[PDB]
């Protein structure tokens, strides 16, 4: 019921404590976590940290950011929508080659319009 | 029957069957370090974070969609399929695309997008 | 203290597992999981992988992928900043039905310009 601590260690060298001085539980040198449940797994803390030096993986019909995303880079591989003001800057925003702060077009007396005013 | 620990700093490891809820509260930081991977497979996940959740990777794949409030792409990216922007302006560089116009072939300008 | 592994079976059939054998932690037949931390929540591992067949949901104010972010759809709410190089193709990249790589505008005679060069 009440213990003053937990250490539990394993002959493959892996480790599970709870240290009170910390306040820190700590599941380590493990190779494997597996969670499966019928409902749902939350997390109710201020941070957040995955640091996976290969991949994370959210293989879910819908991930959902409450508010803000960013990322270093971005891959869209199937289209999308977006609302709101969309501010790019730094760079090009090019679709098929064509750019929209300065792409030109033909104009319509034979000569070449300037790029966007 | 049941798992319940309970510790000095007033940490609580639960496991209550008749609930079928792990539950682990009043610690200060939790952390799992492993070798290998890490699985989760169940219906919804929930993380409630007040300050950040950093997924610090060389890549997060979403299978299907992501959807977010706002987004903020620091370093460029690719978009394949069709994108379809509403709801305000879609800007580059201080340029408009649904509103932007050039300087004409005959010295006026042309109207905006068709 | 050691142990020589953990096989812990509740009557509603959830096992709680560390199997030193293979290094795997299991914890099955559960229906919910909740941590509540005051500070942090860290996995560091070099794959994660989610398979959560309602949604993931990311409440927070800010959610920061390091590197790439890969989607198969994207769904923006309320705005967004871009920087650097944005490369589009395959299919369009519209804006209030005006398409980036194939929009044409009335000319500064009345006529009517090419698509973008
Ligand atoms: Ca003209
Ligand atoms: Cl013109
Ligand atoms: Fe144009």
């Amino acid at each position: 019921v009440s213990a003053d601590a937990l250490h539990i260690r394993f002959p493959d060298g892996a480790v599970i404590e709870y240290e009170p001085e910390t306040s820190a539980l700590t599941v380590s040198g493990i190779k494997t976590a597996s969670v499966t449940a019928s409902g749902s797994v939350t997390a109710t803390v201020p941070v957040v940290m995955v640091k996976a030096s290969t991949r994370v993986t959210l293989d879910t019909p819908e991930v959902v950011c409450t508010n803000r995303l960013i990322t270093g880079t971005l891959e869209v591989q199937k289209g999308g929508t977006m609302r709101g003001n969309i501010e790019h800057t730094g760079g090009e925003l090019s679709s098929n080659g064509k750019v929209l702060h300065t792409h030109k077009h033909p104009g319509d007396s034979g000569g070449t319009t300037g790029s966007p005013l």
